C-alpha cells in the first residue's frame, strides 16, 4: 500500500504546479500527474518535489508494505 | 547523481541478499543488482527497502538531484 501525500504536502507550503514544474525543470503534467499519483514516481521525480520544498521522503509518500 | 550506501545500512544491522529478496519480493539478482546500483534504485523496491532494513531511505541511497 503506497499512500501518496504529495498534495497534502504541497499545501503544507504553497506552491503552485507551474512554478514547482519550473523549479524540477519538469512539465506541469508531471508534477499534476504525480498529484494524482498515477504518473508512476521515480526517485528522482520524487527527490525534487522533496528537494525543493524540503520536506522528508516519509512525510511525501507513505509507504505501506502491509 | 546516486551514492548507493545500501551495503553500509546492511552492514549496520546484518541482512544478506537471500533475506532482503524474500522481503522485497524479488530474487537475489534484483536485490545484487541494487547493491552495485547497477539495476538502477527503483522507487516502489527503495520505500520497501526502507522499510525492511528499518532506515531513513536518504540514509540508505543518497541522492543528488545533479
Amino acid at each position: 500500500m503506497i499512500i501518496n501525500n504529495l498534495k497534502l504536502i504541497r499545501e503544507k507550503k504553497k506552491i503552485s504546479q507551474s512554478e514547482l514544474a519550473a523549479l524540477l525543470e519538469v512539465s506541469r503534467q508531471t508534477i499534476n500527474g504525480i498529484e494524482k499519483n498515477k504518473y508512476n514516481p521515480s526517485l528522482q521525480l520524487a527527490l525534487k518535489i522533496a528537494y525543493y520544498l524540503n520536506t522528508p521522503l516519509e512525510d511525501i509518500f507513505q509507504w505501506q508494505p502491509e
